[PDB]
């Protein structure tokens, strides 16, 4: 799975690190920047899963298990990256978890856990890659964000904060780090299908389908997004040809948040 | 007693009101502001000399709780004691915050965590605990404060813009969780505000002081500087019934400075 | 009507300058400002309609006809205004058509005469008070802005264009004058019921219940936004409550923009 | 020939794209590389001999039509001429301006109304000629292209900046009403771009030519100057299948400029 037929000599040999990197998304942007001929090392909780998807894609892939949760192992995997490979070119912070709950019912602890794997480990990461990328004098993150705090969702209060976290941050480091050569950008999808997304319905094909039509009738173009749409933005926004844009969202969402 | 503006909103008038933070600076002029209106105005603060010493000008509208945001509990605590005292909070103003100044590279986990207490977990804890008794009321309002700083990619104090950042989605996402409660929810977004506390920080160079302030003058659309009446004026319209249709938004007070 | 129970004193006095003001929420505005104790002037095309509203509120109160077309003769209103009670210190732009209209099938004229009823006197109005506010030192002018541009609402594409023209036009004028004392920001309605937006379905009580229900099913707070609404905004945003606020937008839409 | 990058999009080629004010500047590099990417190129400008240059440069996939986009009789007819030659148009930019300075107290309503014709009315009455051809295929993008100077509240050329945000606002409603046809629009929003042309007028100043792009260079977070083959590289991906699901939104190239 190459994602797109379009090919960004830019990108060969570029060494680029994404976070939860084995299944979804992160999947998506592992597969389609090894078939542009990057080293892509990728982190995920899912070891057998991580396992699996380095073993198919061959040695231009890297796979290490990693809680995201505990930066001391998060510095550990960007440092064993470095000494793989050299310093990282492209960081992707992907990782996150997206899981419902109540506003009423959340409890200090759940909070916590939550800013924890979706907010704390970007801002980790960016601190862990910097270094290297600027006695390089370049390089480039991208913050996955996401349309849900834009278009006020209820319903994941802490997701969605972390997101609006990461929109924040985007600005702010793109300022701090600029100067070494550094872009930094958040890629902000709409409502993404994955096997994940429909797996939660494997008994209500019925409701699976009442609610990606629903999708589609608010979205502004009539069809379902999926993580190629994903892939596609993110190798133009590792690749040269994005080399002046930082400190930008760029939202790939058909339309979604503007209703 | 500082008045902080001469407009009169009666619909103030006994209205519940608690602000994080509100012994010094910016949440001190919101609890001089609201008790001026005739609010029942209770304020947390981790300085109890200060939150005291303010109470103690205030006088029996005013009800000074100590109270460090970091302790959740303690939190939840100092709010089902006004709620005992006083009955269901109206108006929320979640303004507790601290923005000292950390270089990116120098960002521990101990510290991140400690600054995302202070700057970020308390307000969404605030606005939960406050919320139910708003909600069997049918009424109450939140504002959170805000910033321009991660608006402007400020640099040199990630922990903050980016609790400020945090803040921004949190006020649209309650305010569609909360709003058939009747609850609505807003940000005040500040520009540079001159306070004392900022002014203590250069007492040995006035050159200095008085430099860094024209800077913010020079770079503002309006020639002049903000100080915490400026917020005040923005916060009781955001608590009155003058605002009741307002919800999900961000209100920004900064002369301009976060459009160059 | 006096629109709210708020008392502004800094508002007492002052002279205010409101296009379309004769109807409708421009209307409201009028009656808001008299009963605050300010000088207020307006402009509208219905004549019969402004003298009557004129007459009611009194002396302190002046209505001016005025095609908002014709530029010449908004100078002219405005000198008038200006030689009456001395430089405006509020001027509010809110002179607009929002008539729907098909994309495929607007016309060159169509479109010109729908640029100039909703954005060409906004600059105009605001290039003809300015000298007086400089020469005092403060001012203040508020735009009519909208949601609906926001929303990407289709099926208006003039009127939904001259509105995000006015949001731009806010930030740089507010650059512009800025250094002279003069504050400038757009009030920006969501969903305002009005005697003409009802008077549309006079025969059909089923369909505008029907749509006022769906405008507060979309809403945040469950309730219909009203002139008053808007008036209150516009009260704080003329009054030294807002002295240092410029370049901005303030909406008040029950949060229908955050869906 | 000018390729502005060495990316290649299998998906640009045999495409029927169409650029106004393409004869200098961005619009001529935007020509180059849908050229280079093997795209049918249809350019509009006023001026003849440099459209004529241009298109004698790029040969047979370039066409060349002289158009004042103020006669939108004429602009209609340029549009008719390229859709009987090569079909209906793939890509549209919207892309001719006019962006001198000038005063508010010197806008004469004259001015005012010559600068929207320029700066804002043929981007409408463009996509309203491509899109049904678009809309009978099933597929189609509009780039309209914008500007940061509005959003940085620039002062002192209210014309220019105010239609650009008025383009901000029509690639939001155009997105709507024409993605259920197939149709996607967004804008490209370029920073401060060094061009031949902005280069021209200092050619008697080189101190001030260099000043002026330093205080760009010190101003953005990236430390480099951006040129017009930054902002033909965003064009390309807004037009190819890599952004076959983006609509209604801003791409902005302006290396942190408009975040200060």
């Amino acid at each position: 799975n190459r994602h797109t037929d379009t090919h960004y000599p830019s990108l060969a040999d570029k060494v680029v690190l994404i976070s939860g990197g084995a299944s979804g998304i992160g999947r998506a942007f592992v597969e389609a920047f090894v078939a542009q001929g990057s080293r892509v090392a990728f982190l995920d909780l899912d070891a057998e899963a991580g396992q699996g998807l380095a073993h198919a894609l061959g040695a231009n892939s890297l796979f290490l298990p990693c809680d995201v949760r505990d930066i001391e192992r998060l510095k550990a995997c960007v440092a064993e990256v470095e000494r793989t490979w050299g310093a990282v070119d492209v960081l992707i912070n992907n990782a996150a978890r997206d899981d419902r709950h109540a506003l009423a019912d959340v409890s200090v602890e759940y909070w916590d856990e939550r800013m924890q794997t979706n907010l704390r480990h970007a801002f980790f990461a960016a601190q862990a890659v910097a270094p290297g990328m600027a006695r390089r004098g370049s390089g480039a993150i991208i913050n996955m964000g996401s349309i849900s705090w834009m278009r006020g969702r209820p319903g994941m209060v802490c997701y969605t904060t972390a997101k609006a976290a990461l929109n924040g941050m985007t600005r702010t480091l793109a300022r701090e780090l600029g100067g070494q050569g550094i872009r930094i950008n958040s890629l902000v999808p709409g409502a993404i299908r994955t096997e994940r997304q429909d797996a939660m319905w494997a008994a209500d094909p019925a409701g699976l389908e009442a609610a990606s039509q629903a999708f589609i009738d608010q979205q502004m173009l009539k069809f379902r997004l999926d993580a190629s749409d994903c892939a596609r933005l993110a190798l133009f926004l590792a690749s040269d040809d994005s080399r002046g844009c930082t400190g930008q969202n760029f939202v790939v969402d058909a339309g979604l948040s503007i209703q």
